[PDB]
């Protein structure tokens, strides 16, 4: 199967499958079911930031999800990456809906990626705007770019309006060298905005920042509680 | 045919298509008989830096090469590449050699592109070693990466002994937004350090940083003087 | 007296002392009468962006100043600041009014300058939000940090009214290394955002990005035309 | 008494105030008695890197120091800096001998601090060389800069030999804001490179990277142990 790293803002509770009884965001290491959450309250037609962070050194990968008010969630996660992650990975931005839906924007996106020895390689890139063709971004399923220069992870009905089981990802083109074995720092961190919309009896599913092979492809059913990242509940 | 911007480091003059009559640095707009170029001592078997500056709210693209000693040679050319170049660009790194050869060794590379407004998108990477298996770079002709950690963009024995008749080049493997009609700053800077080594009665062909269209290949025929870059000298 | 390297956003022409007769942006090297001028549609109570770009290849100081709606002045002029400017200074924010008088509010600021090679020493700072006690910024004269987290560089009346007679200014903290003789390229860059209103359909006099010897000061009676930089018209 | 957070290069273990029994990098917070170190194997001669990094979301003060051999030692310490230091702060190199001797010799430093809340306050800065006049340092005690590029903390005799008894310290010019309460993530990082050599039977008695109080100078007494951070080893 694909190799999975992942923060996600899990905008449903699946109980049946790990979920905190709230929405949550949470630390995912190559399963849909979180090794570490904290409590998320998601704003509904806000625009919220998430920065993720990892620490090489600290080996830590921490996230935080805020809203301009100055309600912000927090989750870190003690993991070498090393261990979890092959050394080249693709990184991206995942959204799904399924039964209940909401809009999964994206607004701006960032990733920074180091790899120190003593000589450093590092990729940068921030999106402040998406092209209706953003040909540095994979796009994958129902994921798309423009002309009000989001990036809709899943189908909004132009008017708006989020539809159910629907599922898509952005890829930044070129693979990332993640970590390598003689790097002594391979730190990474990534940033996001995005804006949740949904008028239904719950929001779902969520948005994930991931991390995965390179070849990742959706995986056949990851629509709803799977993120479009996991192929199954593990 | 492709759609070439280039900064080349011609260490071979072919005066019967332009060249000036010493090794020289040079701007080359679509064509790769310089619009200016600048005498340049390169110094065999040193360690030479190049800097490219595209100052687009200038509209002034600059070049520096220099070696650890201070000797540098400068040009700069007033251009302003909306009107040259497509949208979305690949940058990359080709070297030559022909009838004589050196070789065109890549230490590190690095490049920052900034799309501005009304915000920011940016790339910006570097490379201070190769991989033997550098994913995030395109190799074309006989362009291979490292060890030495270095970057090889023309045939060179495990013995470090140059070919002729070689031609190849590296491309950063994202497509890179290089304009944009409503930017108010599209500007951008490369950076390599290189290698140049011959015993050859006279070294060539050189080393050029281009952009080019997104799927520009090596054009046929375009070892020595074209240097990988042109199908032709017109 | 200090030395004075500033592009100025203009906003009252004083054809008397060689202004064109239109709001202008222009590059000023140790006298108020720019050097170069381009015409300038300042939008009055529009949030605009001023970017200042020079490097010591090109040798171009250039700069944009555009508002969101896509409009823009641009302006650039050779000149080898290493000849103009001491080998250390300060950067910085400067704005006044007169007999006629505007906002003169700063949303942000950014700076970075660098000296390359053999490596690279780098300044960068962001400030898009400044801070009521803001220790890292020298202010001078009426200039003031909220909150609101502005920088209002000139006098504004409680009733949010512009007052004349107003000049202020903002150095960054550090002296800043802004060419290094042994540097194969010193590069710096700039860009803040403002917001001048006026209900005066007389604005004036206008803002400047400035860069002075590390003591510089206000010049006495540089309110109003001297835009907080020269101590004469000359 | 300044309050310090620092990362500590200890080259002599102080047993008798609670250093273990050989050379480590530590954690000091507010105490030259480190709240965690790792065992370090300085490297006589060898130019090693340290890499500290903090954020406010893992709240991980992590620092690793390696050399070229790839040997490294690391450090974390989860620490709730907002709580430990003033909101405003200078940052700095810090070095001392007392009867044993070591040349502190820093060839680089770089540092970057972040406030970000909606999509950001920044400030970074890189040595690479350092210079003779070296006006964004402020250079306290013993330690001195150029004209060889390198900072030297501490006494270095005309014949190449360390003194003993000997404290300095680098800090950057410009306060640094290194938390705010409206910020969601603040972050620093700190990277240097050092060559500590001794020819003795010890090196004593090592290098910091520090953040303090904008006013910090070095307390009396201060070499030796105490790092030039310390009053005392309470
Ligand atoms: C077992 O019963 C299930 O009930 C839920 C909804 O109540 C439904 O889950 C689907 O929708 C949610 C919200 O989008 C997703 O999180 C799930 O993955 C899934 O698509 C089931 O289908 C069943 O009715
Ligand atoms: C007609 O004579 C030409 O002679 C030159 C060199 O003697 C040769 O040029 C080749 O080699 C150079 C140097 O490497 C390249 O720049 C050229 O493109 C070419 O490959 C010509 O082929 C002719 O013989
Ligand atoms: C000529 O006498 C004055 O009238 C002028 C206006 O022409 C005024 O100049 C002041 O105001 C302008 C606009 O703000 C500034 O550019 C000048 O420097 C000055 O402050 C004089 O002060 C007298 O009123
Ligand atoms: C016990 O008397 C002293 O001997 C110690 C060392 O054992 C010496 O300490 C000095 O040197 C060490 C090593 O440089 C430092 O860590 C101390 O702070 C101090 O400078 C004393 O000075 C006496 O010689
Ligand atoms: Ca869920
Ligand atoms: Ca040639
Ligand atoms: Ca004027
Ligand atoms: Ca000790
Ligand atoms: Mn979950
Ligand atoms: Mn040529
Ligand atoms: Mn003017
Ligand atoms: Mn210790």
């Amino acid at each position: 199967a694909d190799t999975i790293v992942a923060v996600e803002l899990d905008t449903y509770p699946n109980t049946d499958i790990g979920d905190p009884s709230y929405p949550h965001i949470g630390i995912d290491i190559k399963s849909v079911r979180s090794k570490k959450t904290a409590k998320w309250n998601m704003q509904n037609g806000k625009v919220g930031t998430a920065h993720i962070i990892y620490n090489s050194v600290g080996k830590r990968l921490s996230a935080v999800v805020s809203y301009p008010n100055g309600d912000s969630a927090t989750v870190s996660y003690d993991v070498d990456l090393d261990n979890v992650l092959p050394e080249w990975v693709r990184v991206g931005l995942s959204a799904s809906t399924g039964l209940y839906k909401e809009t999964n924007t994206i607004l701006s996106w960032s990733f920074t990626s180091k790899l120190k020895s003593n000589s450093t390689n590092a990729l940068h890139f921030v999106f402040n705007q998406f092209s209706k063709d953003q040909k540095d971004l994979i796009l994958q399923g129902d994921a798309t770019t423009g002309t009000d220069g989001n990036l809709e992870l899943t189908r909004v009905s132009s008017n708006g309006s989020p539809q159910g089981s629907s599922v898509g990802r952005a890829l930044f083109y070129a693979p990332v060298h993640i970590w390598e074995s003689s790097a002594v720092v391979a730190s990474f961190d990534a940033t996001f905005t995005f804006l949740i919309k949904s008028s239904d009896s719950h929001p779902a599913d969520g948005i994930a920042f991931f991390i995965s092979n390179i070849d990742s492809s959706i995986p056949s059913g990851s629509t709803g509680r799977l993120l479009g990242l996991f192929p199954d509940a593990n």
